[PDB]
């Protein structure tokens, strides 16, 4: 018994192996192939559409999960067969997929440059001359325009539906301030520790892997944008049966709680905090903490996953050929 | 407790070193191995080294690059009376800058539902439309498919180094209009495979072999294979050197190397692990490096396509396609 | 009869190194010395050695480019067993590709009109606007031009490398509003000198000294300029391999050597030009490697320059200026 | 003392120049002869006498500059009874601004290794791809291609002007898809037929020539060869004008220009030179503006170019290119 | 500076700094399609003193033009079509030349402009190289800066004298004087020009970047 699971490889593949992968195959008895891909979204279409696909189980950001499955490219699953996933808040899941793993998009900061009072918000972000510094931001829309919204004053709280016609007003703006528009977490990552920015958005995952190895930076959740992948199963998978069963450990509340202690990635799983795994110093620095999600804004994937979302897109090839 | 940051291609190969080498040598070393994935490392190995702070200290990457990055002193200069490990090794395993870690091979493969009984099995075969009927996919890009065209226009797998470039694109273009697809990801070349997409192509032996074992009725020969390897460096002015240095030793160990193929259907970079005992006979008998599957494939030269001569060649590509 | 095709940047330097070196040498040793010009040859030589059949044999070309040409296999690895007028140089002269041919700076050079006394003697003193009022030049390039901005900010000559890129950059900002032209050829910087449309510049010592000869009221200072060199080198594959090796001997001979000088304002690359008493005690102290003078001066490290940060600093240099 | 600066296109050609009349013309007048070199001479010649004190005194430049300088009052008008040998010269080789100092062609060369007979010989063979397969290579430039087309579409070389651009751009777009490179230099445009990267092209016959004495076995055929030239002219604002008006008289000396085809295979721009006898039956055969040679080429009308056509013809080329 | 005394009967804006601070100053906006005095406006409004501007830091001028940009309606590139914008209302605020602006005024757009921090340009006469009528031209030259011919000129359109001496023929009354842009109170109000530095090699390549600058 076997199936193919594929993420995003890297650091946050590695952890999911140790974490869940690993454990779920052996108490499954099961066999749990791996491929990997920064953008999971063009493939599923081709392989989906074939009608013999040869992925089963993608993790991917949610959003794409919602359009998959509104497409019918992607299984409605069954709950009663995942208890797990059944036991998990209706807002950690769709009719489509359940949610894996929290990952925030927040602003971070050199603390050579800002050894103290450090940006703090994107309206911090925007004000060249209160907080003079080289800038990067992501060359995606992704967060990138509910950033520049709340530079505009918007509460975290109420950017959705998203006006559109704002954000890239506000990215104008800044667009002479911005050092360079990143492409990976890799080249985010590395543009803190050479400092050739003072100040960016960036996955925390990467800008705490990055102060882990030696660099002096930091970041806030303050105005995070708190994102998620989720699970879901390709419509034709070679093996939907095991994909099922596996999809139920994979969200296993101990399975779910050993991904922080090697990523710094919160669990799908709210039940993970409650299996005493994480250390209290370590459940607090996870994007998906009560405490830290609390100043962040939760990315609506209804939103992004409509064809809102994806006129959104196609404005930003305009943006950036600009 | 110190550190490096390992990166590779990510996926079923990367997870397959993590159990056969990485967890290993970090639990031998008493390190923590930090992993990061890239479909081409070079673009940011140039920025990482050029800005003086890497963020990478290992890289595991086509052996071709590891020349070519050695000589614009991108990658540091091996002491290998610090890798004895790698000193034993013989001296066509190893460059000034690198140290061989895995063969793998391009290969004919082929649906065993279209070749029940007669498949295709040389490049010869392979350009023979008439003959041998069906829809083909090759990669696109010149390295192996240069050598393949070579070797079907009669051109024996040990002697077509230096390449006849001109007579290479000749043949390819003769054989275009067959050509389905031209595919730029291995996945991509599974799915092919898989879905019946295509008949017959050229593709990783990897790939083949996995959604072989998938399912798929698919399989290859490796007559007149292309047999390359990766290898592993270091990357000029790496954050931890010392630490990297000897993680170089423990990774090319006759034992850690002989379980790779234990994992994943490719060869080991140190042949001595063919002596460790760990290996059975029917396995060794189907990875690429085995003494009498080589025999049957072309030893790609990376002195070649690392020479002005393989850049040129690479340069022409562009222009081919299109 | 033997013959070998030798490139340079013409000019009134090409007709120098003809009737101190190329006629004399190929008189001695019988050969035809066919000559060709380029203004930057390596773009060309990565061509010809790409085809397998250059129609250049020897090159004099900066420094720098040699060390990385020699790396990538795109020049000869010298046997200067059979070059023994090279070997006899001090081993900073010549590189395992290449030899030291000749001496050349970029210099501080102003207007004796605008400057009856106290002229400006030095970087600070170019980018002191208040003190030295006029207009200015600098080289729309990156090499020298970066060293004289870190000297601007008072790094002393024999401290420079590695250059501090960044700091490099934030002072040519600041003189950035004031440099009324960014010459991109000799000839236009000498133009710009002798018309007065500028009052200082950066420029080529020999292209000031020409123009001066003409009869134009301007003059420089070696105090504070960068010493650079252009060596030769022979391309991998020279059609004349043996015929090239042996004019390279008569190249660096001590006197052809030193008769260059004697009909342009460049210094010889081999020192012991100096000890031959061809050229005149008045004469030696305007050369740019004659020991007093050069001992104003920064040695340009092409070490540093061909090495990956320099690449990066020259990447740099497209975003700057614009 | 007196002193002239001197400026052509360097190569192989100025070196030529030196040899045959510079030094013999210094030392008969007993001047300094400064030389300087440029691609092309024309903007640098619109800013230097704009500026009222250019460095240049003596330009040597394709005959077109001359006249359309001389017509926008950039040129000396010469007083032709100051100088003998060019007033002796037949009207047709000189201007009021100008006296003609050599004559080169643009020829269809060909590779005598793809053509050991029967060998391309006319624009109409060239554009015929079916009758003569091969690669082919024109310059990336309007100057004797646009000719050359319109002799392809069946004109007379003698009944080109003015010239049918609209009818030269058909038949170059026709020719388009069929043409390897676009050469952008001399030196790119002999290793491309050295290297049999084209096996025939557009060149200029000094080129040709030089590559095929190398041991390329290479030829051209003059028939329907584009026969050009280049001039003398000094311009207005000369710092040298006396001077540079009795260098002049020399520089076009029977004898000293018909030393020039000694060193290299360009015509005497001063027709004198022929009855000399120092240019031998067998050389003579080879240059372009012997006349039998001459009656087999199409003769460039510099009026057409100099004029308000050729700058337009100018301006659409670059929009042709695509 | 112009603007509508409809958007702005009180408070209007009054300086570069103002034209930028789209949040205190609302409304639709214009600027002149080319560098000349755009930059200079720029760099005002990034705090640099009218007597301070030159040479142009060129880069920090166009760095806050894109800064701008977005809030921009349109980029004129007539004099009337200038003058159009405002008298249609399609921009509440725009730089313009000031003679367009106080043509549509008295035509009776409810439109204004102030002086502070105004660009202070000029026109001069110059004779052609080969001029086929010279001597006639030079004696030409004469009268057209003769002080009366000059002080006339303001009686017929809102341009200041290029002859100083006109202010002293009593030509030009008080409160006609009070218009002009180069009389000294609106003169000290504004940046001088500095024609050194537009016609040397920098203001060529200012100009040369302006067409990249557009998208």
């Amino acid at each position: 018994a076997q199936i193919t699971f594929v993420s995003q490889g890297g650091a946050y593949q590695a952890a999911q192996t140790v974490a869940i992968l690993d454990p779920s195959a052996k108490k499954l008895g099961i066999t749990i192939n791996q491929d990997s891909i920064p953008d999971a979204w063009p493939a599923i279409k081709t392989q989906v559409g074939s009608g013999k696909p040869i992925w089963d189980v993608v993790d991917t950001p949610t959003g794409y999960c919602l359009r998959g499955g509104e497409q019918g490219l992607i299984e409605k699953l069954d709950f009663s067969k995942i208890p797990n996933a059944a036991a998990m808040p209706e807002a950690y899941r769709s009719p489509y997929s359940v949610s894996y793993e929290f990952y925030s998009s927040v602003l971070a900061y050199s603390q050579k440059t800002f050894p103290k009072d450090a940006p703090n918000s994107w309206v911090d972000f925007w004000d060249v001359k209160k907080f003079p510094g080289r800038r990067a931001l992501r060359n995606h829309p992704i967060a990138t325009l509910e950033a520049a919204l709340m530079a505009d004053g918007v509460a975290p709280d109420k950017l959705y539906p998203l006006d559109v016609d704002r954000a890239f007003k506000k990215l104008e703006e800044i667009k002479p301030h911005i050092t360079v528009w990143w492409t990976s977490g890799a080249q985010s990552a590395q543009l803190l520790n050479d400092g050739e920015v003072d100040m960016e958005m960036a996955w925390n995952g990467r800008v705490s892997a990055v102060a882990k190895e030696g660099a002096k930076v930091s970041f806030t959740y303050n105005q995070g944008i708190l994102q998620s992948t989720s699970l879901c199963i390709l419509k034709g998978a070679p093996n939907l049966e095991t994909a099922v069963k596996f999809l139920n450990e994979a969200v296993d509340p101990v399975h779910q709680a050993n991904l922080p202690l090697h990523i710094d990635y919160g669990p799908g799983n709210p039940k993970a905090f409650e299996t005493n795994v994480i250390k209290p110093e370590r459940a607090a620095q996870l994007p998906s903490e009560p405490a830290n999600a609390a100043k962040q804004a939760l990315m609506s994937y209804a939103w992004w996953s409509s064809p809102a979302g994806e006129a959104a897109e196609k404005r930003w090839a305009s943006f950036m050929q600009k």
